[PDB]
């Protein structure tokens, strides 16, 4: 049986992928770049703050000073952090709270593998911190998603091998990171976005302990 579940946060635990998108799109437009639509945003999900800005600049076409790059990343984060202040337990996605409870009752370890430096704040807003056995700090890894480092770190922080773990993700970059760690991915979203070569569910209500067991046994 699997011994740990490694959770992405944004777009898995709650709808904050939507807020990252809205904030990046507002930033891009302030600097005269309009290519940041929902289709392009699939390339930004799971990607670090600095890598996200670089992808937006690369889109069209475009270079800024080192000083301006720092200011732009800060401006987006300040806006995003204002947006999330009113997040509460009522915003936890369907199935997630019950899954956390059921995992703890079956002595399965729970670790956060989010690229977001705002992850700990969000878990506190949602009254979820006490369900987590570890949080892998994205500032401590040498390589961010799609590199596997953060998923490997999350597994190791709870004393489990990645190959004894399931990873839950909403993003192309994060699915690749789970694959390359050795853990088993279960995606949430559209196969049009995430691929036809892993198990994918349409929404988080499908993330039950029963289903994770169904998949692991298959
Ligand atoms: O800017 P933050 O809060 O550190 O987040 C970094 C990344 O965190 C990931 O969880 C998100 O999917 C990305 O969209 C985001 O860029
Ligand atoms: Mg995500
Ligand atoms: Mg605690």
């Amino acid at each position: 049986m699997f011994k740990a579940v490694l959770f992405d946060l944004d777009g898995v635990i709650t709808d904050t992928a939507e807020y990252h998108f809205r904030a990046w799109k507002a930033l891009a437009e302030e600097i005269g770049i309009n290519g940041v639509d929902r289709q392009f945003n699939e390339q930004l999900k799971g990607v670090s703050r600095e890598d996200s800005l670089q992808k937006i600049l690369d889109l069209a076409d475009k270079k800024v000073s080192a000083e301006e790059f720092k200011e732009l990343a800060k401006r987006k984060n300040d806006n995003y952090v204002k947006m999330i202040q009113d997040v509460s337990p009522a915003d936890v996605y369907p199935g997630i709270l019950q899954l956390l409870k059921d995992l703890r009752s079956n002595k399965i370890k729970i670790a956060l593998a989010s690229a977001s430096k705002n992850g700990p704040f969000l878990l506190e807003r949602m009254n979820l911190t006490g369900y987590f056995d570890a949080i892998a700090d994205p500032a401590e890894v040498a390589a961010s998603k799609p590199a596997p480092d953060i998923f490997i770190a999350a597994a190791h922080a709870v004393g489990v091998a990645p190959s004894e773990s399931i990873g839950l993700e909403d993003s192309q970059a994060g699915i690749q990171a789970i694959k390359d760690s050795g853990a088993l991915p279960i995606g949430v979203g559209r196969p049009e976005d995430l691929g036809d070569d892993i198990v994918i569910v349409p929404d988080t209500s499908h993330y039950t302990l029963e289903f994770l067991k169904e998949v692991w046994l298959q």
